[PDB]
């Protein structure tokens, strides 16, 4: 039973391969900040030996109040990714919201992303399926792991067969998320063993980021999705919960130690 | 403490007023069927004395497989509502999916509707807010009743202040829904007491439709949302679960008996 | 399909019969209070025409701190029920905790009760099964409605076949309960259609008691379990949540109106 | 912030110390089997360098049908532990059900255990508190991690201050459990940092035992509770789910690798 491999350039994403890191920032506040963020990851990844795909949103459709920060915009956001690609030579992953946006971004970026709230949006899927680019399907919090087959299916049909599945927890009563560590294996199975990744920061709507990321890693995964900010405190708002830049490295040491140890275990069968 | 009233033409929707019925069919399969469905409700409502707003989808974006029935289409769907309005003189409620669709439909119909998966879609909201038409916000299964304030808010700002909230249950573990009968009062409160309605057929993803609708009604509500099909059996698929046309009346008798009895109770305070 | 009838003296408990009320107080604080409580229910029931079975605990095993009020005791509690029986001529229902207590109480009372935390306690069940007295099995919050067959089974074997099932909600995330109005029918079915009753006050760990009891009643049930206190405010603590004595009647009017209306509906089949 | 240490003989249980293993069998079917089970763990633990406390039930109160295997009995069960202690020189942990049983077992065994269904049983707690022996409080599936303070409290009062907390997952909808990897830290905090252990086999009511135990371990814990059977297949029934004896070692290698790596990480603070 070998794992499906979805490559992003010279990068090979797969469940038995060492874990890739799709780290980054939430939104593209400004390039002076993007660059500073994207500067530390690269430095840290490069130094620790971990694949990496910077991530950032150039848009935000679920914000409260219309009189709020939508974001840079598709036309001004893509421009920002350009400069980073050159200056740093790393891949960029970003999410889209409308069917049309799909192709524009596909050119500019390496891994596009499908939002959870829109996971079941056939039109936007088919249109993201056209691009042929790599996809990251965030697993909705209201959907069971064994239902991720349909999404992957609908994508094969659209001609796209390069998909990654991202988990960010499941609803646990009102206003709360719990991560079912058992969902990863269920997702690998029904997904022709596509690559599974854990969005730890979004599964925590704290000093919890670490313990929870350790647990995810010990299961053995293809990737780890995260977000950080130089100053989480003052810039705290809501949505996810970012990691403190200055703790990137010491935290990523924890992951590799795990991911490496685990990724190299003699296959076990507690089945019989 | 009086209830907010949102009128749809000569119709006054409100939590203390007698319940309105936003019944109908799931999708607009064909007019030969739409008309037959819309024929029985009208006949039954009219005969039993219950307000009514036919409902039907001219589109479907969450279907499995691209090679599937999208639906009539916006351009050919609106045409269908025209003929029904004339032939029957009843209001039409239908859902939209993209920001642009909003105005087109607003002209053609009386009550537009915001899908749950898109409840938090600011752009589509602002654009639905423009129309100024009545709105029905389906309460996502992954959102708590006391969070329906933000949606109603984002709509006031968009200039729209004619909103109804629809509940279709909450996630209960994997692949399952439970209706928190307590969510209705929580929703009335944080909603400036806007009208609350129960989507019974969508809260049941059976011979259960009735018992569950009774319970909802006994709480005292503004409306009741439902769907029926002449032959549920053979045309069964998935999504919701339709009621059997031939049982409309005897089932709606149950509701009025409840809604009427309850809607006329001396306000009670178990508070103290 | 007729309902199973479990009689408690001249009382006939059954799902299609008018609803019985197993009201009362939480614990037996003092007789000066018990009597006052038991005085108002009787007066109200008798005046409104509703069967009734006073209820009270002579013991409490889940209290915090050993240095707390256990309760009157089995030996001094039973004495209290005696005086009430005479003075008022009503039935008494109370819960037991240890295998031995079963018989003692069976003599003194009419309906014994099995605590949820102990629902799966075979020894205490078999011993409660011996008595042959009527039983009330509180449905644990961590057990699904369709699992109530085993308990009823284990009781038939013990020779006891006079059982009532009581529902007090289900776990909904951390520290929270939701009542699945659909659980009642599932419980009737797997229970040879035994009598199902709704413990509204324990399903609410407020001004919510009413709306929630209405919903339960509209489903159509055998009974309604509740608790009240003269002054809920000052004597508030935790466990359940009692109703305000002075609101008993106006609240029970709500129930009969429902229970009566519903209990006399032409059987409906939304099944086909 | 140092961890509380609860010693069981020459054994020191604590959250920062290497993990102890409280492995064993479910019930005491027969000594010819107990001994064979207890033979392999010891051999494996001893060879791998992991503390160990054989575990087995001499009783079963939640079985279906009275006409079923209760178990050896308290009087004939304790006798079995005697022979194992001598023959193998390992500690024995077993659960009690009635207040009286407490002392008898305390003499015979090292770590007694409080069942979840009885976690909130004040009498049985106070009586288990008397013994003064080490306690293992299984965390009920219907209780939140931050409520484990009360139990630990009620035990201090009873004079007992040597307690371990065991987690076996939380209710996730009907008939299902999910393990909230975040519950361990919440439990350490409100417990004066008492020792936390993960009951993996009971959190799985499969080939899942491993992945789930890895995740638990990566969080960093005091212990690991498990059960195994020579032939899980044919002797499969219900309650928990046992591990396959022949896979003990290769599975415990996985744990130590984790527990060791993790237990020796430079304290991290993703807090700021
Ligand atoms: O907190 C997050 O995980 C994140 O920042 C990561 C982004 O890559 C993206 O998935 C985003 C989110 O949900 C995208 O848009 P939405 O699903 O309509 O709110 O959340
Ligand atoms: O089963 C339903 O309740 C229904 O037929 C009613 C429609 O009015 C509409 O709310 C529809 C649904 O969810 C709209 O589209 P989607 O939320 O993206 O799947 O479901
Ligand atoms: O609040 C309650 O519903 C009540 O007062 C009713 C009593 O009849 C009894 O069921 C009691 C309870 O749980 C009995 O004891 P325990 O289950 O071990 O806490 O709760
Ligand atoms: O599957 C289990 O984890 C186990 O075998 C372990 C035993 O140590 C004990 O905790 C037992 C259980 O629940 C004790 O009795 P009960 O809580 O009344 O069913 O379950």
């Amino acid at each position: 039973m070998k794992q499906k491999v979805v490559s992003i350039g010279d990068i090979n994403v797969a469940n038995d391969l060492p874990f890739v890191l799709f780290g980054g920032m939430n939104v593209l506040e400004s390039r002076d900040l993007a660059m500073r963020i994207c500067e530390h990851y690269v430095t840290v990844t490069q130094k620790l030996g971990i694949p990496y795909v910077f991530k950032a949103s150039f848009d935000k459709a679920n914000r409260s109040s219309i009189h709020s920060y939508r974001g840079p915009g598709l036309e001004e956001g893509m421009k920002i990714f350009q400069e980073l690609k050159q200056t740093f030579g790393v891949k960029i992953i970003t999410d889209v919201h409308e069917p049309s946006q799909a192709q524009p971004v596909a050119d500019v970026v390496d891994v596009i992303q499908l939002p959870a709230f829109l996971a079941r949006q056939t039109d936007l899927v088919e249109a993201m399926a056209k691009t042929g680019a790599v996809i990251n399907v965030k697993k909705p919090q209201f959907v069971s792991p064994g239902q991720m087959g349909n999404i992957v299916d609908k994508f094969k049909e659209g001609g796209n067969e390069k998909v990654i599945l991202c988990d960010r927890g499941a609803n646990f009563g009102y206003d709360n998320l719990v991560v079912d560590m058992l969902g990863f294996s269920i997702m690998k199975k029904v997904s022709g063993n596509s690559p599974v990744i854990f969005d730890v920061t979004h599964a925590l709507q704290r000093a919890q980021v670490a313990e929870l990321a350790r647990a995810g890693m010990a299961v053995g995964l293809a990737g780890l999705f995260i977000e950080a900010h130089p100053d989480p405190e003052h810039a705290k708002c809501d949505g996810p919960s970012a990691l403190p830049l200055a703790k990137l490295e010491p935290f990523l040491k924890q992951m590799k130690a795990i991911d490496d140890l685990v990724k190299g275990f003699e296959e076990l069968d507690t089945s019989k």
